[PDB]
């Protein structure tokens, strides 16, 4: 019935994180290619692990169809591993891009932040706080549009006006209200976007973790002299330390406030969401599979899954993973 590992060819290793090894794969007997995230079950032990995997799967399902999120093809498992077969996104990522470009013109940062805003707003309308926005979690597709990735840290199930309390995120991007221990909502995503926009336009972060948190909480953010009034305003508005006054966070009008901000005046949001706006940069894409923009650290790895150690695998609590199988109800 459900797909399994033996329905795919492994083509290349393309990435690694703390939970997953990511490969380019191809559905046998077809030309259809996917990314495949492989998570060893021996890494899923705590409630934090279980929730991470469950959340990633549930958000992957919500993300299918939306242009700026990564779609889910299928989930399946072997005795030792969990597998997510997902949209293959091969334009690189914004961290990669910033390492090469160093600093983006305001028009470029506008384009990326507009698409990220549309992605965030869709997640928020579905009750999801993203909580993991950072340069290397914004992928570029082959044409140069953005896709948000890495969904395990999301909070899902937030009815409008709900808040949550978990201390999490990447330190450089964690919002003041999280650092203050307040319950929070979607405001933390708009703070992170502020930080990311600062990084794009200034070429540096606006800021030990202890000292970094103190800087986030107390230090005044200075806008580079060379940025326009509109950029200064959009950055200071997103980086307001009070979530009640922050851009995008005003009740009822938040997203309209972003769309109406002078920084975004030259944005046709309807065309933007239909991918009818020309990206300002076209990623390098060559050859049969366009592996140009992945670190050779991974594309040089041998294309294989590490052999199972029976002494470990026999101890896995397989009941924890019943029902993992999934196939996209759109094929
Ligand atoms: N849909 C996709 N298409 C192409 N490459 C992808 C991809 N999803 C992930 N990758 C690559 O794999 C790398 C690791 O994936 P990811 O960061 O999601 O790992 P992870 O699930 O272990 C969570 P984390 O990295 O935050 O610890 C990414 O940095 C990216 O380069």
């Amino acid at each position: 019935f459900s797909l399994g590992l033996q329905d795919f060819d492994l083509l290349r290793v393309i990435g690694r994180g703390s939970y997953a090894k990511v490969l380019l794969v191809r559905l046998k007997k077809t030309d259809r290619i996917y990314a495949m995230k492989v998570v060893k079950k021996e890494l899923v032990n705590d409630d934090e692990d279980i929730d991470w995997v469950q959340t990633e799967k549930h958000v992957f399902e919500q993300a299918s169809n939306h242009p700026f999120l990564v779609g889910l093809h299928s989930c399946f498992q072997t005795e030792s591993r969990l597998f997510f077969v997902i949209e293959y996104v091969n334009g690189g990522d914004l961290m990669f891009h910033m390492q090469r470009q160093r600093k983006l013109p305001e028009e470029h940062a506008r384009f990326y932040s507009a698409e990220i805003s549309l992605a965030l707003n869709y997640l928020h309308e579905r009750g999801i706080i993203y909580r993991d926005l950072k340069l290397d979690n914004v992928l570029l597709d082959s044409e140069g549009h953005i896709k948000l990735t890495d969904y395990g840290m999301c909070k899902e199930g937030l009815r409008p006006g709900d808040t949550t309390s978990t201390f999490c995120g990447t330190p450089n991007y964690i919002a003041p209200e999280i650092l203050r221990g307040e319950d929070y909502g979607f405001s933390v995503d708009w703070w992170a976007l502020g930080v990311l926009m600062f990084e794009m336009m200034a070429g540096r972060s606006p800021f030990t973790e202890d000292y970094l948190f103190q800087v986030i909480l107390e230090k005044q953010i200075r806008i580079p002299r060379s940025l326009s009034v509109k950029a200064a305003s959009v950055l200071k508005s997103f980086l307001n330390k009070d979530p009640k006054e922050r851009l995008g966070c005003h009740p009822q009008t938040g997203f309209a406030d972003i769309q109406g901000h002078p920084f975004f005046r030259n944005v046709d949001w309807d065309m933007m969401e239909q991918k009818q706006v020309v990206p300002p940069f076209k990623p390098n894409i060559s050859g049969e599979f366009g592996l140009d923009n992945f670190d050779s650290q991974f594309t040089n790895e041998p294309v294989q899954l590490t052999p199972d150690d029976d002494d470990i695998v026999r101890k896995i609590d397989q009941s924890e993973f019943e029902g993992f199988e999934y196939i996209n109800p759109l094929l």
